[PDB]
């Protein structure tokens, strides 16, 4: 069910059509699980996600990070992806809070489209990440102090 | 090893392979005198470190189990980077062994060959449990007594 | 608008004409958003950015890092880029302040120029990074304590 | 306040007075919509902060209850110093309100008068619970939404 | 001139008439310095102040703590005052933000009234605390990174 | 019962007859509760206790601190007691481990003798502290991750 | 001592006395050949630690100057407690000497007698600057060099 | 014996003849225990001890703090003693190194002399502190990792 | 002359003949420098090294990490090596203690054998790592507080 | 730049090349009027960060010098990863510039060409010392002063 879980979702905006679709999947999983009012915040790019996730983790049980990084002509793809990976990992462990990674990292636009839960997509990593976030919050809840 | 407090956290992507790793881990534990390790499941490998962190608070050792198989994109690289960074940090923050039994393979056949099924060449779940327990016993002997 | 946010820009100096172009883009975004007088500091190379950005974060709501790293004949490109990624990421999370990454990391000079918002450039990553910094500061302000 | 996660840790020295403080705390909680706060008992006041620390990890607020009454020695001073230092540290480390309902009196009569028994002038357990809940709701409104 | 400084005021409520008087002096100082809308938060008792001050320090340049602790029949007064002192001191240094202590600690009510800036009072410590917060914030601004 | 609790006891040596009696009570409570082999370490004075307790807390579920401070002709009593209080409190919270305080702090030798569980003593604070330590370890065990 | 980077932060409560401590400190620094010390004023003694923290980032030593005189209430005690806790913390966080030239007296006569005016028995502003410089030199000698 | 332990002694200089007497006691214990060449550093006042002790703890197994604080006409005695207590305690726990407190805190000069191990002194707190430091280092060595 | 330095060696056991060869070279270096009894600890795999190195660093002036990682059929090699690198680097800096990296990371067995100081080997990285640890410990001793 | 306290730590693997980087660094420092920089040698590049950490306690800037050249195995990659992670951490922990003059090349010719010998196209030891000094001066200007 997961109805008492306090959920935040932060979604970057680069490749907005794809980002909006990941957000839609995340919000739909949340609503399906009895959460109609997750905290939803938008940032410009994937690199902006961790600092916002850090703020949200102070008062949520779980944060879903959503965005889309697609490789271009330069090495910059590598470093955007390294920053996000390093940042979200650090935020989760500093805050002892699940930070689910639904940031697509693809070689091509077609690969990102296929993973965003658009109408013809094979899958929706935004929805998947949201399941991960909720299930992990629930597990931590059962492990922690209650008596 | 009968006095050591063991936890095992196993992700669930590639479930049959995950369950096989957990079977090898549980059997090593029981053979060493531990019938009741703390066992927790998470969805994907990325979710392991935050749960391992909670478990390290009150266990002498934690075994991380899972299966990451390279797909069409670079996502594989980043999942594996996050697990590595995460487990390493948790071990040092907590001064507790966090054994890495998370398979990272290019193919399913490679993962199956490492999950200790009837035809597998090895069982990395079992190996990771031996590592966890041996390291906990080592730290026990190095630490404050008597 | 961003007229209340305190913005700092630290720009390295290797490939100076491109750095100055990035800085022009950054200042123009800042001025467009109501900020005529951002704190602007220069350093020699990209590796020198994080320690200065850390200092600026003590006193600013957002910092924009600008610079240009272009691949040469050795692996050193990789380790410069790694150091910058690692450092900017840490500084952001230690200080709970957006540190926007406008450090170009390209294979060729042509690619760097095409991303510095010169007249025939396809884009301006210095401008983009400043939008990122300011928008993230505004978001954090709304999330944080006010009455 | 029906969504706030409340914990109460109460020491046990001067048990009847401790139980009276806990009664006032529980009743405030239930009146505010919380029938099932996490409630834990410890022996003496010195033991409260380490338990409050554990509870702060997964509660929005913690109420510390207990009773320290001055005896023949300076020990009273040091028990109260440790509780004060401890609760203050835990609150700030965890960014969670830790309400102080630990009575520190010179006499038993003073403690009884503050435990919300039929003839008591006040109930510091109840007061501390109001403080905990009000502060949690305040921090909720100051923090990140929506 | 403190028009640019972001001021928060947190005031406890034990001895409410006196607390309100301190807050009145604080608000008047802020307004005189060009700040008509400081963030103002009320808490129950003085012991509740530091955790709220901690939250406010993340988003403000100065925080003013107001309240009134008067010695009763027990040693409890001493421990309330100890908690406030240790707490505000730690928050100031953790956050590198001035936390002005306008929390009255008196033996009697007459003493608290005389320090709350009512018509017949010798002084207003609410007002004094606010001057202290703002002046120290402006000092730190000068000392820190700017152009 | 408490038989799986890993217990350490550190006892200072100033006023050795009294210290030895506190240690005897602690060890007897431990044995009564099914622990025949607690880690037992001796230090010279009460000020030496916290650094040793810190080491022991790394691999025990609970530490009992035992010693005897009796006021003399100077203020030094105050500062010995402040150090021990500050140190043990910090060790408990750094290590998230109960550190039971069985350090006597008395005005007179007679008061310390009366609290050491010697034959004619009214009480034994070494035994009391050991109960506190074990009961708290057991409670934390029930609050922590088990599933 | 000419090479040491000195900062002085003085509060302003009892301004004439604070100015006298500052005069003593400045004279010592000039006597030891110091470059123009960084000098900052704050309102009250409680404001000193946070400004001393800023200054310790860029200086080899900081001298804290101020005057706290006991009044009718317990407030004196908490002002002094805050200054003591703060300065001590700042010194150890920054690994920098923070010399304490904050007078804490019962009377105005006692503070005047310690502020190094012509009829004063002592100048604690001067003393504090000597302590700051001596300690900075010692730490330089202890630390990494040729 | 203690011939392998690395000992440092930091002694303040207010009341110099008494400080030198404390230091004599410390060196004599150290030499008795096999250590002819402890690191010895002088500071001006007791308040200067903790920051120097912190430095010495990076490089030594034990540090002995020596000094003499005698009550005067004002409350300042109290705050000097508080600062020393607080600082030595923190340094010990940060560094996981025994920091022995041989700082006399007396009401009169007579009491200080009677505790400095001059010929007619009742005791020698400088010697006592060195026994404490060395014995605690040896205990910690046995508790810690060896094979 | 490293007779005074406290050396620990932690060696993993995957590729045991090669690990033993590295340890042989390490022990011979230590003995040649006047250290007949370094603390030696064995672990299973390279990933187990950093947590044990962390324990040893609390009680030693230098730690030597030995082991052998050889590339197999999967990417696992890369992550084992990443973990070792991140771990030892963090432990060195947290503990301010040299942690020498004598962990071989090769593509083939022949390469690992050639670096393990067997009769036909081009070099002994176990021996090299031990020189590195001891030399760096002696350097730090010179740089740190002494007389 | 005459007032800046400079430290240089150089590793010794490929000793002739390391000595050339050190020569360039020393020449820059002497050119900018620097007091005798603190100079320390370590064996390999991996040993640099811990010694740089010590030096950053007592200096305004540290220059890290060394030579890593790719060999037959992946070892080059992990040596460089360690140096990068370490220096970056040390700089931010100490809030001190740690300039990276550690060459990371595929060949000996590439390192020689970057070590500022007469036929060299570049001197990265010199470049690194300029970066260190320039950054120290900038931070001084940004920090607390008159
Ligand atoms: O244990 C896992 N094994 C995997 O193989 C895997 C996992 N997990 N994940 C993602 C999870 O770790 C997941 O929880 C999300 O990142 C949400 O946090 C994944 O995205 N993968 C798939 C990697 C291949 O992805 P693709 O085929 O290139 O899209
Ligand atoms: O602002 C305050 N002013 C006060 O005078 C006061 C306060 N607060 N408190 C308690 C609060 O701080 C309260 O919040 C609880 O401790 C719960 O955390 C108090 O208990 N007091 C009363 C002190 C005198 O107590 P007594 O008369 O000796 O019982
Ligand atoms: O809640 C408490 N209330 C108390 O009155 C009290 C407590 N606790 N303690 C000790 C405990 O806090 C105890 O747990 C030990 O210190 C062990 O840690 C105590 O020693 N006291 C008694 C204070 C009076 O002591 P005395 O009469 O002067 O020996
Ligand atoms: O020292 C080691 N050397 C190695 O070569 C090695 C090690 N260790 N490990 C794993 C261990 O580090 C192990 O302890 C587990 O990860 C459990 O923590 C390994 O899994 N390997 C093998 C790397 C090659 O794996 P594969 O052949 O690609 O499956
Ligand atoms: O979410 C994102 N997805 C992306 O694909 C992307 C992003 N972000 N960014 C930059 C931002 O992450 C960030 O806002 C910027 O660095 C400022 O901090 C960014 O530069 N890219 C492009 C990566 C490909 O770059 P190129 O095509 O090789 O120039
Ligand atoms: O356990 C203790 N009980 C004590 O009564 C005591 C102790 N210790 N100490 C000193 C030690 O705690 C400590 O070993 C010393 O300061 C060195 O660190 C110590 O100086 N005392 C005496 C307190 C009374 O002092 P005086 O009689 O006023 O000089
Ligand atoms: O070792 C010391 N022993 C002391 O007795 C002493 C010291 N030091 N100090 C000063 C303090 O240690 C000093 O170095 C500065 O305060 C710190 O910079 C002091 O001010 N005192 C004197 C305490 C009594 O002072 P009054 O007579 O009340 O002014
Ligand atoms: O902003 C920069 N852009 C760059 O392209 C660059 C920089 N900096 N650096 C040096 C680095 O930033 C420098 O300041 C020192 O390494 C740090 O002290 C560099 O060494 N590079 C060049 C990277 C390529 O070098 P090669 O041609 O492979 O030698
Ligand atoms: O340097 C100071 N010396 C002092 O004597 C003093 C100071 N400061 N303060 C103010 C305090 O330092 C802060 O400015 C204030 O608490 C706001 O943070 C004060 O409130 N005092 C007054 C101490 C005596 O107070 P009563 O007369 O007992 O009310
Ligand atoms: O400065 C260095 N430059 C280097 O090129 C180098 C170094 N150092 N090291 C040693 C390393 O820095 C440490 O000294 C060692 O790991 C012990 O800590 C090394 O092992 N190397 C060798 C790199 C090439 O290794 P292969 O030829 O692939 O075996
Ligand atoms: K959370
Ligand atoms: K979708
Ligand atoms: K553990
Ligand atoms: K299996
Ligand atoms: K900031
Ligand atoms: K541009
Ligand atoms: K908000
Ligand atoms: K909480
Ligand atoms: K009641
Ligand atoms: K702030
Ligand atoms: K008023
Ligand atoms: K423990
Ligand atoms: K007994
Ligand atoms: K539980
Ligand atoms: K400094
Ligand atoms: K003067
Ligand atoms: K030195
Ligand atoms: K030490
Ligand atoms: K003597
Ligand atoms: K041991
Ligand atoms: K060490
Ligand atoms: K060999
Ligand atoms: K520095
Ligand atoms: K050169
Ligand atoms: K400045």
């Amino acid at each position: 069910d997961a109805s008492g879980v306090r959920l935040a979702i932060v979604a970057s905006s680069w490749h907005g059509k794809i980002c909006d679709a990941l957000l839609d999947g995340a919000r739909k999983v949340a609503a399906g699980c009895g959460l109609d009012d997750p905290t939803v915040v938008r940032v410009l790019g994937a690199i902006e996600i961790p600092v916002v996730a850090q703020e949200l983790a102070r008062n949520h049980d779980a944060v879903v990070a959503l965005g889309v990084v697609i490789r271009g002509q330069t090495p910059h793809f590598d470093y955007v992806c390294d920053a996000v990976t390093q940042g979200l990992t650090r935020v989760s462990l500093d805050s002892s809070t699940p930070i689910a990674n639904g940031v697509l990292t693809t070689n091509t636009e077609e690969q990102a489209l296929d993973r965003a839960g658009l109408p013809t997509s094979a899958e929706d990593k935004g929805a998947q990440a949201t399941v991960a976030a909720l299930a992990t919050a629930l597990t931590l809840r059962e492990l922690r102090a209650h008596s």
